[PDB]
């Protein structure tokens, strides 16, 4: 633990506070509030979300964000996890930790703002279909996160909170993992318990297989275009019972036979028996190959 203590590279990642122009709120938290700005030459402009720790924070709120920028970049860059930018550390403002904004916001949203603008796949004339999503989207989000947790799993990282609410989306049908720290809203139970693994419930156990768990749930809201998980069930002691039992969700009404059977297998009882993030990355990476190439129209 005291990552805030790790050595700090401020040639690399201190960026002046002056070259940010502060835009709109995205986001509050305990530790202060989460807001859009433009950055000038922290690579020319770029949008940026900035995390910034509010005025007259405890020891403790200024420990758990200097904490989390350290993790930042002790984890390292992959194109799958939310991208930390720079930092603003120096005496003369607030701390402030910077990352690259995601148009499309969370995952889970932005899903369910296309529920009239998906096909499982375009027919020629394509324009019939112009930013429609398509099964071959919804498995390249599934491919990707699963290519980021592989990452963060060869990082030593356990996620915790895997959720499509915790996936944002940039340009170029890219998707980022980030933690918004919502453990720390009708997701969480006073904990996210429609997405954890049944040994994290009754024993408060968290490794990558359980996060392999929490990513069926994920890959269920994705093929649900971004439906609350186990509609028409209260979270309480028989969903425990049943769960424990072998119970689980039915297919949802977006997905392949293929994305249902991964999802039944993410949610194995044992969790050794449980793909790992490298076998999701092979099987979904496969996949998606033969649904982008599958269709020879264009191949004559
Ligand atoms: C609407 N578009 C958009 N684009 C980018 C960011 C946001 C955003 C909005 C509201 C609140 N937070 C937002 O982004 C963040 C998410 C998570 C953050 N923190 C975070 N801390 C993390 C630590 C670890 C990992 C792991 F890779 F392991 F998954 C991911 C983590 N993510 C942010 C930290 C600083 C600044 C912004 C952060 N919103």
């Amino acid at each position: 633990e005291h990552a805030e203590r790790l050595p700090y590279d401020a040639s690399k990642w201190e960026f002046p506070r002056d070259r940010l122009k502060l835009g709109k709120p995205l986001g509050r938290g305990a530790f202060g509030q989460v807001i859009e700005a433009d950055a000038f030459g922290i690579d020319t402009c770029r949008t940026v979300a900035v995390k910034m720790l509010k005025e007259g924070a405890t020891h403790s709120e200024h420990r758990a964000l200097m904490s989390e920028l350290k993790i930042l970049i002790h984890i390292g860059h992959h194109l799958n996890v939310v991208n930390l930018l720079g930092a603003c550390t120096k005496p003369g403002g607030p701390l402030m930790v910077i990352t690259e904004f995601c148009k499309f916001g969370n995952l889970s949203t932005y899903l369910r703002s296309k529920r009239n603008e998906f096909v499982p796949y375009k027919v020629a004339p394509e324009d019939l279909y112009k930013d429609f999503l398509t099964l071959e989207h919804l498995i390249c989000y599934s491919f990707q996160v699963a290519k980021g947790m592989e990452f963060l799993a060869s990082r030593k990282c356990i996620h915790r909170d895997l959720a499509a609410r915790n996936i944002l989306l940039s340009e170029k049908n890219v998707v980022k993992i980030c933690d918004f720290g919502l453990a720390r809203d009708p997701d969480y139970v006073r904990l996210p318990l429609k997405w954890m693994a049944p040994e994290t419930i009754f024993d408060r156990v968290y490794t990558i297989q359980s996060d392999v768990w929490s990513f069926g749930v994920l890959l269920w809201e994705i093929f649900s275009l971004g439906a609350s998980p186990y509609p028409g069930v209260k979270i309480d002691e028989e969903f425990c019972r049943r769960l424990k039992e072998g119970t689980r969700m039915r297919a949802p009404d977006y997905t392949t036979p293929e994305m249902y059977q991964t999802m039944l297998d993410c949610w194995h009882g044992e969790p050794s028996q449980r793909p790992t993030f490298s076998e999701l990355v092979e099987h979904l990476g496969n996949l998606l190959q033969a649904n982008a190439q599958q269709d020879r129209h264009h191949h004559h």
